[PDB]
Formats: C-alpha cells, structure tokens, sequence
RNA sequence: UAAAUUU
RNA sequence: AAUUU
C-alpha cells in the first residue's frame, strides 16, 4: 500500500559549504598514493539517493510474527520507567547538536539558559495537548568519506539524515530516554548487541558456535532499513513501548510523538523551502537505535520460525544479525535461508544482498567487521576482530583545511590493535608522523598516545603485542587494500617499523615503552614483554 | 540527526 | 574525539 517518501521537487541543499581535498596532503602522502579513489558524499549526490529509497511497501504479517510480537509485550511488562525531568534531557543533549531554528543552541540548553528551558516547556506542553499535528523535520545528505569502487557504482551518494528541531529532541528524550536504557535487553536478553563490548561479542559468537552439534552461521542486512520501516511498525514500536509501566504523562507523550513525529510528516531542506513527506523511520530521532534493533528482533526472530532454523542464536545490532544454528545438512540449509528472506520480506525487511549459510567463523561478516584467528605468544589460537582496512585507510587520508585525520588513525588504532594492518600500516605512520612533528606528548580527542601500551592491554589483552601467523584471509585482504590505494607492501612497513622502533627506543621513557611493546613484532630478537604496571 | 561502544 | 549502526 503505502510509499517510503514523496518528494515536492525542491533540491536537498547543504548546511554549509562542502569541504575539497587540496593538491598537497602533507600527513597522509607518504600514507599512500592514490588520493583520487578517497572521496566525501555530498548533497551534489542527494537526489540519487532519494531514488533508491523511494518505493512501495507491502507487509504481509503471519501467526509466526504475531506469536514473536505476543512474547515481547509480556516481557516489556517487566519494566517500569520513568520520565526525565526537562532539565536532566538537556543535559544528555551532545556538545555541538545542531542549534534550534527558535534562536539558541546547545552551549544554551545544556548550560539550561531560561529562553531555551522555555521554549522546551512550551514544546512539551504542546505534545500533551495535541496527538496529532505533523512535527515539521529537517533533510540533510551526511558527508561521509570512502575509497571509491568501481564494482559496486564507483561514489555512493550520500546518506540522507532526517530530524526535527533541537527542541523536540529534548522533549523525546524526557518521554523516552529511561525506555531507551531498560527495553532493548529486557526484550531481547543476550541478543541485545549493543550490550557487549567487542571481546565479549567474539566469546559470545564462539560460545554459540561451540555448543552446536554441528554449527551454520549467517548473516543478514537490510537495504534502506529505514525506508522499509512501515507506518504499522512503528505504531507496534509504540505499543511495545506502552508495555512498560509508565507514568501517564509518559504515555500522552509516547503517543504524541509517534503520531506526530515517528510514522512520518512533512521534510524541509536546508534553505527553507519544503521538500517532501515521509512515511518510515527517520534517522534522526531517538528512538532510531532501539526501534531498529526491535523491530529487527522481531522480523528476524518470526522469520527464523517460518523457516525452521533450529537453535538458532541471534545477535542484533540495528538492521544487522548473526543467526548463529544447527545445520540440518546443506541441501536444507540453503532451503531455509531461502525462507527465511522470503520471510523477511514479506514483513518488508529485504536483504541488500541475499544471505548464505555458512560453516566457518571467519566467513560471517556483520557491522563491517568479522572474527578471525592469529596464534598467540605460546602458540594458543587467539581469535579477535577486524575489517576491511580499505575505509579506514582511505579516512586515513582525508585531509581538509577544516579537518586532520590524525584522530582516526589513533580510534583505528585502538579499536582494532590486534589487526596486522593496525600493527604494521597505521601505528608505523602514526608515530612515524608524531615522532617528526615531535608531538607525542600531545592530546589527542583526549589521549595521550604514550599510553597506548596500557590502553592497549587494558582493552585487548598482552597477547595483543605478541600475535603472529594471521589468516590467509587477512593477509589477502590487507595486501589487496594497501594495492587499491597505493600504499606500500607490508614488507615496506616492516622496514618502517624497525626505523621507527629503534628511534622510539631512543628517547627512553614511555617512548621507549611504546618502541618496545608496540613494534616487538618488528624485530628478529623478540624481547620478552611481561604485564604493566599502568 | 540519533544511539551504542571505545577513551 | 573515534567507530559502528
Ligand atoms: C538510518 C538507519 F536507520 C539505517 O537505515 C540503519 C541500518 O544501517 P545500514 O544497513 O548501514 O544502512 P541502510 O540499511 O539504511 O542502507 O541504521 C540507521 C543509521 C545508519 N547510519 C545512521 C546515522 N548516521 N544516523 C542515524 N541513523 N543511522
Ligand atoms: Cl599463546
Ligand atoms: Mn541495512
Ligand atoms: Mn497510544
Ligand atoms: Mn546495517
């Protein structure tokens, strides 16, 4: 029946002027070479994106679903929330969010000037006394950067960003913030992704794996989630959250919201004029993340019964799962896969590309990353996670007069340390480049790079710095992303790191203590590297 | 724009 | 601040 967006005509305009690389990038050039393949999305590319998102819905539910739905509505009953007091909303409001079109911003709302707590308590009054008028949102294109790929279109457009003004936000926040706390584990226990922290989901994806008889995993997406979230949906999002005890003022708000704001209203470009109208999910709302993630349990678990995978494990991070199962031979594998993406689309959640049963940890990928394996410092396999280096590289690369990528190296750094590209590509140029800015010492995003031993061990473990003998798979991963965007060859790496090293070691202190530990992989005459104190 | 995780 | 969705 009914249809994602329809569109006045007028374009989908910019919130500022959009930054271009320059003919020199000083940080990232001895990085790699190919800077023409790293590119930003514009609002240039919106109208393409528009298209792609644009199309009719049709759901078609079934006993199987309705049992899923029945289930989750006795357990949201065992949560009771409450409301946040105007003022503790505008606390959790972020640091730059974008200002309100009523003449103030967040430095105003989170230091809770008068004009804009006032403003809010007028907004807030208004959704108590009217469940009805459309809540006007703004449409924006985000700029995103990416290493092109001629395979899959050569630029993707942008991603389009949907939300209402800054006063709404607080408001939905009083209404729903504590739910957003309590109801996503409460309905869906150890499926609940976000929960985990990444060592824990690999134990929880191995645990799964090992108590099979006989394990098939897979995975599953869903192309322009947002898009195929129907007005139906987000009203049993509603009375899912309706399920909890509440107080009434909670409820008139819930209800208001979801009436005036979630199932859909009106859009309006960056310059003012009107744009279009939507009819599914935006972006931009709160309750975006859980929403997702529920209506996602829900499908994914009524599709898992329709098409009888048995024991089936799940892990649900937004649009993206891992159903983790007992094989029941290929041939029926393949069948129930089927199934369960036909399932899937009938309740309007299609796959980007369709889903295949596989037998093997390493072959799953999901969040645009995966598990995989290295042996240990005493010979102990030692499985962890990692991606695609090929963004990250090509985010390495993305220098701008408003912005440097030295940030990114180091989040990289960080979130993925064990990753052999992390160890040889990016921690050698990031204190290759620090070393010779002579800024080590200095903070970044608020840390302090001669920490990273600590920070490091702290959240990866010692072996960390000690892991070798990495999977054919990653070798040949790395290798072909360090090809796609010119880059050295790890074994140039290798050589980088024995000179960084042995500089390092040089100055003593921590400096030598990040030489040391950090790029111990590097030498012939490994030194044997016992925990740390910090 | 929203959230989660990491610091 | 980073990343993910
Ligand atoms: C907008 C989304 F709902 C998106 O559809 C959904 C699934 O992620 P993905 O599978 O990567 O994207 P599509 O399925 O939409 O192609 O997660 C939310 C999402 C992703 N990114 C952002 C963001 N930057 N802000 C707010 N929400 N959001
Ligand atoms: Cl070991
Ligand atoms: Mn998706
Ligand atoms: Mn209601
Ligand atoms: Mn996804």
């Amino acid at each position: 029946s009914s249809m994602s967006y329809s569109w006045t005509g007028a374009l989908i305009t910019p919130c500022g002027p959009e930054e271009e690389k320059l003919p020199i990038n000083p940080l990232s050039n001895s990085l790699l070479r190919y800077h023409n393949k790293v590119y930003c999305t514009t609002s240039k590319s919106a109208s393409q994106r528009a298209k792609k998102v644009t199309f009719d819905r049709t759901q078609v539910l079934d006993a199987h679903y309705d049992s899923v739905l029945k289930d989750i509505k006795l357990a949201a009953s065992k949560v009771s929330a409450r409301l946040l007091t105007l003022q503790q909303a505008c606390q959790l409001t972020p640091p730059h969010s974008a200002r309100s079109k009523y003449g103030f911003g967040a430095k105003e709302v989170r230091s809770l000037s008068g004009r804009a707590v006032n403003h809010i308590k007028s907004v807030w009054k208004d959704l108590l006394e009217d469940p009805q008028t459309p809540i006007p949102t703004t449409i924006m294109a985000k700029n995103e950067v990416f290493c092109v790929d001629p395979a899959k279109g050569g630029k993707k457009p942008a991603r389009l960003i949907v939300y209402p003004d800054l006063g709404v936000r607080v408001c939905e926040k009083m209404a729903l913030y504590d739910i957003t706390q309590k109801l996503p584990q409460a309905v869906m226990g150890a499926s609940y992704g976000f929960q985990y922290s990444p060592a824990q989901r690999v134990e929880y994806l191995l645990k799964a794996w090992a108590e099979k008889k006989d394990p098939m995993g897979f995975s599953y997406d869903t192309r322009h989630f947002d898009s195929t979230v129907t007005e139906r949906d987000i009203r049993t999002e509603e009375s899912i959250y309706q399920a909890c005890s509440l107080p009434e003022e909670a409820r008139t708000a819930i209800h208001s919201l979801t009436e005036r704001l979630y199932v859909g209203g009106p859009m309006f470009n960056s310059k003012g004029q009107t744009c279009g109208y939507r009819r599914c999910r935006a972006s931009g709302v709160l309750t975006t993340s859980m929403g997702n993630t529920i209506t996602c349990y829900v499908k994914a678990l009524a599709a898992c019964k329709a098409a009888g995978i048995v024991a089936p494990t799940m892990l649900v991070c937004g649009d993206d799962l891992i159903v983790i199962s007992e094989s029941q031979g290929t041939e029926e594998d393949e069948r129930n896969l089927r199934a369960f993406t036909e399932a899937m689309t009938r309740y309007s959640a299609p796959p980007g590309d369709p889903p295949r049963p596989e037998y093997d940890l390493e072959l799953i990928t999901s969040c645009s990353s995966n598990v995989s394996v290295a042996l240990g410092p005493r010979g102990r396999r030692r499985y962890y996670l990692t991606r695609d280096p090929t963004t990250p590289l090509a985010r390495a690369a993305w220098e701008t007069v408003r912005h440097s990528p030295i940030n990114s190296w180091l989040g990289n750094i960080i979130q993925y340390a064990p990753t052999i590209w992390v160890r040889m590509v990016l921690m050698t140029h990031f204190f290759s480049i620090l070393m010779v800015q002579d800024t080590l010492d200095q903070n970044l995003y608020g840390v302090n790079p001669l920490d990273l031993p600590a920070i490091i061990e702290r959240l990866h473990g010692l072996d960390a710095f000690s892991m070798h003998t990495y999977s054919h798979h990653e070798l040949t991963r790395v290798a072909s992303a360090l090809r796609k965007l010119g880059a050295p060859p790890l074994r140039v790496w290798k050589s980088r790191a024995r000179a960084v090293r042995a500089s390092l070691i040089s100055r003593g202190g921590k400096a030598a203590v990040c030489g040391r530990y950090l790029f111990n992989w590097a030498v012939k005459t490994k030194l044997k590297l016992t925990p740390l104190p910090e």
